[PDB]
């Protein structure tokens, strides 16, 4: 059976995503709207722009919610920029793949919206990382991961010692170990006869730092069409 | 662990012995290891890097599953593989007593000799810092084995045609590592969580990798061809 504390650092986690979520609901009418009635370069771009304002809205989220994970705060200033600079992408992926619905293939932001491949292409993205997107979505949906599974596995993304400039990458292993305990402990519980669940998992720590990757290919790939990322976005990814 | 577990287990092992045996009991042939030696030591680095990927090519084809995917999986996997699998081998021939990384006798590399050889800060101290978090873990030659049989049938690698094939391939040898390191260290349940978590790191590591040999062209200093055919 899980500990107290362990069910604590569940509920804390799984309530402060709801806490930082609030800023979804109230930022979503503020937002460039999708452009209907559009012809075959004006409703390119007015897409992308839409797209980056929603990434904005996630970046201050993951900022608010890091900051309420007990210890992050604690850590020297620098790492913990540097824990969210490399962090941001992979947990927006998260969320994109656990917002997904397969039977609409779309993916919700924000509440309300939704997006498709198509929606995607659209903004001006590259199939190089559209497809993979959808296929993490789609995998992570074959796993049917519950409120305290991605809570869990966004606090271990958080404390991941190996990304770039950490200076005291001992500190943040510390604080990500009793989260990947966690998530041992209430995988075996809800499903006791799947060993293998909870390695699938972790392995999805594995794709997202390749994802990570072919995110900031597709940046580099978006300046090429007269795309450059608006000021917030600009500093993490540029 | 099952009749099949232990023919599995035991074939990658024997297989990763012979690769070495076949590939590092002669001298290596390399450039001799001394602006002039500048352009010496990295064509040395190259051609141990090479004589590397040979012996894990010749490992790769002797890994079940693997000869039985299509040609362009087999050519996608190992393309991303490759460093990946240099990361862990590199790991496993470093010596902590030492600081070095042993090829086979007289032939030792030391944080120093990577940076004689052209290369950057940003690449070398992660490569030894992920080698010393390595033998904190201490895995054996069965682990290793299975730990780079799963890093080669990872189905979200680029250009990989037939995802689903290779998910199935993979499932059977991390259940190989999880009965065996739950029999090995049965008390330390964390053991094989730390191992995965390395996976996540090797693909960092790799794109630090594509960094270095980015950096080396700016010093005109290209990749062989057998290399380039994997990297650039
Ligand atoms: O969660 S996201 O912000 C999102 C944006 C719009 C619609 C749905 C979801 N995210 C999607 C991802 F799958 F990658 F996680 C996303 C984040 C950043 C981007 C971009 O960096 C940019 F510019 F739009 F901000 C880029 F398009 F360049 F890739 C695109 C999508
Ligand atoms: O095992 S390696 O082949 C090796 C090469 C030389 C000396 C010791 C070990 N490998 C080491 C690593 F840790 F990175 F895996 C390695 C692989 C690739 C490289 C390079 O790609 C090149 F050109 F040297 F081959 C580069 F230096 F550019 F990074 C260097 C070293």
């Amino acid at each position: 059976q899980l500990t107290a504390a362990q069910e604590l650092m569940i509920q804390q986690l799984v309530a402060a995503q709801l806490q930082c979520n609030k800023r979804s609901f109230s930022d979503q009418p503020k937002v460039t709207p999708w452009p209907l009635g559009a012809d075959p370069r004006d409703a390119r771009q007015q897409r992308f722009a839409h797209f980056t304002e929603l990434a904005i809205i996630s970046v201050q989220e993951i900022v608010d919610f890091a900051k309420q994970v007990p210890g992050f705060l604690q850590l020297g200033r620098e790492d913990q920029i540097a824990l969210l600079k490399a962090s941001t992408i992979e947990i927006m992926l998260l969320e994109t793949a656990r917002r997904y619905n397969h039977e609409t293939e779309c993916i919700t932001f924000l509440k309300d919206f939704t997006y498709s491949k198509d929606d995607f292409h659209r903004a001006g993205l590259q199939v190089e990382f559209i497809n993979p997107i959808f296929e993490f979505s789609r995998a992570m949906r074959r796993l049917g991961l519950d409120d305290a599974e991605y809570a869990l596995l966004i606090a271990i993304n958080i404390f991941s010692a190996d990304r770039p400039n950490v200076q005291e990458p001992g500190r943040v292993e510390a604080l990500q170990q009793p989260y990947v305990e966690a998530l041992l402990s209430y995988t075996r519980i809800k499903r006791p006869q799947d060993q293998l669940r909870f390695p699938r998992m972790l392995m999805k720590l594995v794709s997202l730092r390749t994802l990570s990757s072919v995110h900031s290919e597709q940046v580099f790939a978006l300046r090429l069409q007269d795309k450059k990322l608006p000021p917030l976005l600009s500093e993490i990814w540029d």
